[PDB]
């Protein structure tokens, strides 16, 4: 994939092109079980040091089970309810009588198994930890008599190792009110996640996509606590299904565009708004305004469409003609005599104003470019850093082609006397009507 | 508790009612001690593998103590100073000579004990870990001679388990400059927190409230590091006292209300501001503008009044008459031809504009409602999801009654030519004076 | 250092003076190596409990190595690229053939060593964990034959302890796409960080500065994953170099300034903008608008100049004469009949409006000051808390001198009829031109 960039001198904005989409549009739920031991406290006149270590680890196991129980007695509402109704439907199905027995029977001989629940959902279940078998076979002979049997020291170490995953899963589920994201290796080991991906009802390119980007998959997944019932701890892992794949995506970068008069109080400014990620999606454009909601890897963007707005494809014409009548290109006009810079995919936009010292350097050649007052741009070819005032930024050294599209700054087309300055959420046509209305009060006068 | 909701078609806003408050108004401080061992390094010609393991764990203990020491030599200021003066007053009292000896003497025979400090505060102290007794009884005979004694392997495991809590407490206190929130199970185990709640000078309903919502209590608590002095590590846990209980609380949801003309550039919009949580409090209303500052459980809201504004109770009349002269109902008027949705407690508000495809579906019946252009609403009765453009939201399936309050959208009462569009922080009366002022320039002309 | 404060009654703002700077201007990169064992799976008819524990820990080691391998096959782009080009240049140099052999040879006999890479960077390398020596000397004799040798139980415990740091480093590098900040004790122990500081090519006062503020140094550092190659795991720790030291720094606090007419709808307001941290820097002022980007210790501020704007030193004259022609003092004018408070370094600003009950109390004397309507201030001398409505704030009890600079509130100099209210990003001169333009439409009429 070839990454290219285009700087528009007329609007002080840049577009980084050539990116491929992977937008989340669906969910795949899966049940993760941990087999627990329904045991009660036994005291057996025990004092041997190995028995003490075992009972200590057993009390940490009992407190972990009761803590998970108080999590299902009262579950605090979360801000994620608009994205977890699928996993929640699976957890509500699990509360029916006989359904946990159903997954418990299917996982009697194997760790993984497909189970058709009583709500029409054919989920993939697995058993990642078996504490009922371990406690009842290796531990119960110790606390289960008049005097305690002595366990070997290997059992003490193996049980602290096995019980550890229960304690960390209980910690993540406890602090997050039963809904965690991202999904940690405690909730699902990388081996278990990759094995779950291979067994999903998805295409082979989608298994290769999710398997090569497991950390992004984890960051776009949810782990939801279901129930502790009948010696079973069940929780749902909700994994993303990327319904939009390989559609063009581009990132818009914007910076203030002011006039450069030498007398303060006579300058006006404008800045394009709605900078962020754009991806073609189903005849429209999916826009991602928050900056961290889209993870980038090698020219592929992984977004969740729940963090998007749906815009007409004509929004791209703000990049080709900001004065274009098919879409009303949005701007803001607060004045700004302060310098700033934006590091793009293949270069840097610099808005230099006032007395600020703006420059672009190469590590071994020194200063190779000095920006004048106004908005300018430099590619990463031969440039390592950009300095604005007392701040030094690093330019991304990724390969690609930049194109400097020369053009007159549109802020110069505006009469300062009637310019509407201080517009927070405006548009090109909004500014033009405010100019026609301020010009009519002078036309009559 | 019955949750109800009301959608106001006239203002594109909804109010979710029926919630009970629990607002934090006071603090209960408590001292948590860890008994340390004032020991120095001893080298004893040791090479046996068990001795090596013990000295390794002992060096991790010494580095944890010196790290806590450099935390009290220089404590970085935190953004939490406006909420921890109570716990800080207890830590400053502890620095007096003889006060740490006082808590150290009261906890000579028991783990928990009430102590009257020299500043008039009767605090509940406890001793959650005893490393001085363990190191001096089980470890000192090993490093304390010409040649080292051999410890049994159970001691090596028990000491790594005991020293672990010191290392994790030191890690949380080190990365957070001595002030951590929420309070982790390392700072205070769930068993210790519940035991502390039972012993507090609070009513039995307040102990039941805090004990049934321990994770919310932890998230609204602070752990403050006090001192390492004379073989004692002391830190304060500051727990919330919920002075406002069972007062009505409601959540306001707002969405843009535009006109739906078919020609772009001729539409105006308004949006109610100050969406969030409202609770009746002491003759006024406590408003919570940040969304995540109030945790919800089963119809109970748990807020910290430090994240609130105090408003007159007439602010509720924006929900009954936005044109009401007792309170100046605030709005913003930026234009917005972009569609959006808000998931409420019992349904969903949809602002559909332009060509956006807005719908509400049931999982098995399909699309059951198509929104027209404008602001509309649908209850969760029979609805599972809402789709706006390329985005699908899940509707909360909580039981309650919704009421659709029909009314003419107030944006239709405004002449577009003189509407003040692009108002960031405005009000209904603010907009009306700007309309009277723009109408006077035309009245004379 | 003497901390002083100045409240300006005329503009409802305060300046906390007397702070010394430490601004980050450069980076010092360092290579951290972990010697790994290139081993493949061996199965040896083993069933003894100690052998099982060892093979389990060995599988967790192999999955940690393959997980780090999939992190270097595909590295997701991060939002930190503008600040890590130095460490990234070191990681790219490491990918050259023979360069990892170079650091591997220099660290053949010692843990720490200076290495001149093939890109002109003289970095300090160290070897914090040696798993190749441990696995090949203590573990290989177990899995390396027809039947497995039996390890002693001390080896099982020592290997779980040693392998633990690899698993936690792999976890932090996995969830963060190879770039972590702050730098944890797993990436670099406090002992290793202090040893690295002592060996840096910096002055003795800078080593004392960074050694006394290690947690702030960690929070302003980066750990970047380099490569797993030829039995070596290498990653770069990028530590801050504080190029600006002991320059004056001050913190500006602002609060709304309204008129106090008794009839709602007749009041206007203004609020100074650009509250935050200011530090003198290289003939200009470095301004830090985000509040948490500057850590404060004992009168020293530690900022990263990447989170700053560069302003002329005349910006300080907004504190002495807001009407001063050398710098256009910025304000916003949204109306606000809501009360609020700002806790400063030595007191509290209170903006009391409407019916709000504002007061300042001492813990033992009770209410000692009642604020009237308007903007006022109280020092921390004798004051413990400030209550505004239903909210109680704690006043910082730090010693210093406050100065109450009396003056007429400038909002009273404005005619309400022509005031531009609802200005989002304005200035004193911006407001004056809007008043001259609204007065010209009345002058002719
Ligand atoms: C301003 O007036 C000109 C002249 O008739 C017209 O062509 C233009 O469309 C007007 N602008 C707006 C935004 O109405
Ligand atoms: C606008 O003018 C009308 C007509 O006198 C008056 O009743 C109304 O109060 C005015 N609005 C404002 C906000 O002053
Ligand atoms: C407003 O008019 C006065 C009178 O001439 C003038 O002195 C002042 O500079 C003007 N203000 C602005 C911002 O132009």
């Amino acid at each position: 994939q070839n990454i290219t960039e285009e700087f528009y001198q007329s609007t002080c904005s840049a577009v980084s092109k050539g990116y491929l989409s992977a937008l989340r549009t669906g969910w795949y739920t899966s049940v993760i079980t941990i087999e627990l031991s329904n045991i009660k406290e036994n005291k057996c006149n025990g004092t041997d040091a190995k028995v003490k270590l075992i009972k200590q680890e057993l009390d940490k196991y009992k407190n972990a089970v009761t803590d998970l129980q108080l999590l299902m007695q009262s579950t605090p509402a979360t801000g994620s309810g608009s994205a977890i109704c699928s996993g929640v439907a699976v957890c509500k199905v699990l509360h029916l009588e006989g359904e946990v027995n159903k997954i418990k029977s299917a996982l009697l001989s194997t760790n993984k198994a497909v189970v058709s629940l009583s709500n029409g959902v054919s989920v993939l279940t697995s058993k990642v930890l078996d504490l009922k078998n371990y406690i009842d076979k290796q531990l119960l002979p110790i606390v289960n008599k008049q005097s305690c049997s002595i366990p070997n020291i290997e059992t003490v170490i193996e049980f602290q190792q096995k019980n550890n995953r229960l304690l960390e899963i209980t910690r993540e589920f406890s602090v997050n009110a039963g809904v965690t994201t991202p999904v940690s290796t405690y909730m699902l080991t990388n081996s278990e996640l990759l094995s779950l991906i291979n067994d999903m009802p998805i295409t082979n390119d989608q298994k290769k996509l999710m398997s090569n980007n497991v950390q992004i998959v984890r960051q776009q997944s949810y782990s939801i606590m279901c129930i502790i019932k009948e010696e079973v701890l069940a929780y749902v892992v909700q994994l993303p299904l990327y319904g939009v794949i390989d559609t063009p995506c581009w990132k818009l970068h914007t910076s203030p565009l002011c006039t450069t008069n030498t007398k303060e109080g006579s300058n006006i400014c404008l800045t394009r708004t709605d900078r962020g990620w754009y991806c073609d999606n189903a005849g429209s454009v999916s826009f991602f305004p928050q900056a961290e909601t889209c993870k980038v890897q090698s020219n592929r963007v992984f977004c969740d469409t729940m963090n998007s707005l749906t815009l007409p494809s004509e929004v791209n014409l703000c990049n080709v003609d900001i004065f274009n009548p098919k879409y009303d290109c949005k701007i803001m006009t607060s004045k700004t005599d302060v310098s700033s810079s934006v590091i793009t995919s293949l270069g840097a936009i610099v808005s230099c104003y006032g007395k600020t010292k703006c420059t672009a350097s190469n590590k071994n050649r020194g200063i190779i470019k000095t920006f004048s007052n106004g908005c300018d741009y430099v590619s990463n070819k031969g440039v390592d850093t950009v300095s604005v005032g007392n701040t030094l930024y690093c330019v991304n050294k990724q390969e690609g082609k930049s194109l400097y599209v020369k053009g007159e700054p549109i802020i110069n087309f505006y009469d300062p006397l009637v310019f509407p300055s201080d517009e927070f959420d405006a548009s090109i046509s909004q500014v033009n009507e405010k100019i026609n209305q301020s010009l009519a009060f002078i036309r009559k006068s």
